[PDB]
C-alpha cells in the first residue's frame, strides 16, 4: 500500500484517442493495448485483421481459450461492435504479478468503433456488471480480478493529457501518493453501474450558476474516463456557456466555436489563458450536508489540435450538451488523481501533480463546504 513504482507510468496515449494500458491476454501471452474505460462494462478486444488495427486476439493460437457459445451485439448511436464471447487468461505486465480468468468479447465486426491512427486494440471496461452487455451475468474484468486474487478493491487514475503524446498511471489495488498533492476528498457512489456521483453546486469563475440541485445531474452524472469531454446537459450547458462568454467578454469569438462545430487559434506561444474562467463543480462530500468543490482551468477544457491541416496554435472548446446526463471524461479528470473506491463505494478526487497550469492559477481541490438537499441534486425516474 501507498508506493506503487511498477505501475506508475503505465498509461500512453495520443492526444483526443484516450489513454491505454499493455495487457496480454492468453497462453503464450499476446499483448494488446486497451483502452481504459471508466464509462462501460466489457472487456472487449479486436479479433479479426482490421486494418485499423496493429495487433488483435487470436483465439486459436491460446491454449487456455474457452469459449462460452454466446454472441455479443452493442449498438449506439455513431454505429457499433460485435463479438464472441469467451475466457481466458490476462494479465496487466506494468500492474500487480497476477494472472486472472477473465471474460473476454472477441470483437469480429464493428462501426466506428475504432480510430483510425489509434494505438489501441481494445477496451477495458471498468464499471459495474448492471451495465455489463448482453447483461449483469458476465463479470467484467475487475471483478473477476477481486475475486480470484489479493488485489483490494480499488484502483485509481492519473490521467496526464498535453499542452502529441498523453500519459499517466492506473494503479491496481492501490493509491501511489506521489501522483497528488493536497488532500483527497471522497464523493459516494450513488449507484454501482456507471461510477455515478451527485453533482451538487456549479461555479464559473465563483459566480454559481444558480440553477436547481437536479439539472446538474439530469439524468445522470459519472465520472468517465472513455470521454473526451466534460458533458453537460443541455440546460445546464446553456447557462454554463452564458457564463464562460460573460466572463470572457475582452475578446470575441464566433458563436460556433462554443458548440465544438469549429475551432478558435492564437498565435503560438500567445494564448490568453487568463480571459478565460474557472469551473467548479461541488460535489457531494462524505458527510450529511458537507460538500467539496473541485475546480478545473481553461488549460483543462480548450483543448490543443495538432491535427488541423488547414493551419500553422489552434485549440477545440471541451465543454460540450448532452441528453445523457454529465460526463466528467478527460477535461475532469486531466485536472486530477481520481481514486475509484470500490470497497467503500467512493471516489476520491485530488489535486493531480502532472494537470497542465500556469504561474496564475492551479486545478483544485477544496472543501469543506455546508450544502443543503444534497439529495435533491440527484435524479428518480
Ligand atoms: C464504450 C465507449 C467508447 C469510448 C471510446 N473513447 C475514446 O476513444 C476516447 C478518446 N479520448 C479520450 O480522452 C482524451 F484522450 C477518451 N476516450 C472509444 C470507443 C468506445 F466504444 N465508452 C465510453 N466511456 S463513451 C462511448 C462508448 C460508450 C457509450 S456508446 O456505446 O454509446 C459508444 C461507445
Amino acid at each position: 500500500r501507498g508506493s506503487f513504482v511498477e505501475m506508475v507510468d503505465n498509461l500512453r496515449g495520443k492526444s483526443g484517442q484516450g489513454y491505454y494500458v499493455e495487457m496480454t491476454v492468453g497462453s503464450p501471452p499476446q499483448t494488446l493495448n486497451i483502452l481504459v474505460d471508466t464509462g462501460s462494462s466489457n472487456f472487449a478486444v479486436g479479433a479479426a485483421p482490421h486494418p485499423f488495427l496493429h495487433r488483435y486476439y487470436q483465439r486459436q493460437l491460446s491454449s487456455t481459450y474457452r469459449d462460452l457459445r454466446k454472441g455479443v451485439y452493442v449498438p449506439y448511436t455513431q454505429g457499433k461492435w460485435e463479438g464472441e464471447l469467451g475466457t481466458d487468461l490476462v494479465s496487466i505486465p506494468h500492474g500487480p504479478n497476477v494472472t486472472v480468468r477473465a471474460n473476454i468479447a472477441a470483437i469480429t465486426e464493428s462501426d466506428k468503433f475504432f480510430i483510425n491512427g489509434s494505438n489501441w486494440e481494445g477496451i477495458l471496461g471498468l464499471a459495474y456488471a448492471e451495465i455489463a452487455r448482453p447483461d449483469d451475468s458476465l463479470e467484467p474484468f475487475f471483478d473477476s480480478l477481486v475475486k480470484q486474487t489479493h488485489v483490494p478493491n480499488l484502483f485509481s487514475l492519473q490521467l496526464c493529457g498535453a499542452g502529441a503524446s498523453v500519459g499517466g498511471s492506473m494503479i491496481i489495488g492501490g493509491i501511489d501518493h506521489s501522483l497528488y498533492t493536497g488532500s483527497l476528498w471522497y464523493t459516494p457512489i450513488r449507484r454501482e453501474w456507471y461510477y455515478e456521483v451527485i453533482i451538487v453546486r456549479v461555479e464559473i469563475n465563483g459566480q454559481d450558476l444558480k440553477m436547481d440541485c437536479k439539472e446538474y445531474n439530469y439524468d445522470k452524472s459519472i465520472v468517465d474516463s472513455g470521454t473526451t469531454n466534460l458533458r453537460l446537459p443541455k440546460k445546464v450547458f446553456e447557462a454554463a456557456v452564458k457564463s464562460i462568454k460573460a466572463a470572457s467578454s475582452t475578446e470575441k469569438f464566433p458563436d460556433g466555436f462554443w458548440l465544438g462545430e469549429q475551432l478558435v487559434c492564437w498565435q503560438a506561444g500567445t494564448t490568453p489563458w487568463n480571459i478565460f474562467p474557472v469551473i467548479s463543480l461541488y460535489l457531494m462530500g462524505e458527510v450529511t450536508n458537507q460538500s467539496f468543490r473541485i475546480t478545473i482551468l481553461p488549460q483543462q477544457y480548450l483543448r490543443p489540435v495538432e491535427d488541423v491541416a488547414t493551419s500553422q496554435d489552434c485549440y477545440k472548446f471541451a465543454i460540450s450538451q448532452s441528453s445523457t446526463g454529465t460526463v466528467m471524461g478527460a477535461v475532469i479528470m486531466e485536472g486530477f488523481y481520481v481514486v475509484f473506491d470500490r470497497a467503500r463505494k467512493r471516489i476520491g478526487f485530488a489535486v493531480s501533480a502532472c494537470h497542465v497550469h500556469d504561474e496564475f492559477r492551479t486545478a483544485a481541490v477544496e472543501g469543506p463546504f455546508v450544502t443543503l438537499d444534497m439529495e435533491d441534486c440527484g435524479y428518480n425516474i
